[PDB]
């Protein structure tokens, strides 16, 4: 589980979305496993805006934060998911390390701010679903 908090916006993994997300959806992207909803309160959290490929993620399933080397955000195939079924998933970002469903929510950080979160994991890898690229997240 986890959220990023930014201005009026709650950003979450589509598939851990809540009745309350689906009820004060903004914008959903099911190729992205992404899902802004709005909130009355404001958000503290800053996006980055960059190209950062090293950064570091927390992993509820080791309770660590670990640093990475992560791809640029491009379309790759994801195996079955009990979320999902196998299928192209878009603005995903992969680097070498643990993830476990749970572990979705996870935020990956660079110097910049919060460069995305973790929505896929198995054969030793974790993917993160970018949020750099949605602009508007940073205004009303
Ligand atoms: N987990 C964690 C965090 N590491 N660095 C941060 C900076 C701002 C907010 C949360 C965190
Ligand atoms: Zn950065």
């Amino acid at each position: 589980s986890g959220a990023i908090y930014v201005g009026n916006y709650r950003v979450v993994n589509r598939h851990l979305a809540t009745h309350n997300d689906w009820a004060n959806l903004v914008w959903e992207d099911s190729s992205r496993d992404l899902l802004v909803s709005s909130t009355t309160a404001q958000g503290c959290d800053t996006i980055a805006r960059c190209d950062c490929q090293t950064g570091v993620y927390y992993c509820s399933s080791r309770r660590k934060h670990y640093p990475v080397s992560f791809s640029k955000p491009s379309l790759i195939f994801v195996e079955a998911s009990e979320y999902y079924p196998a299928r192209y998933q878009s603005h995903l970002m992969l680097a070498v390390g643990h993830s476990e469903p749970g572990d979705c929510g996870g935020i990956l950080r660079c110097q910049h701010g919060v460069v995305g979160i973790v929505s896929t994991g198995g054969n030793g890898l974790v993917g993160f679903a970018d949020v750099r690229d949605l602009l508007w997240l940073d205004e009303e």
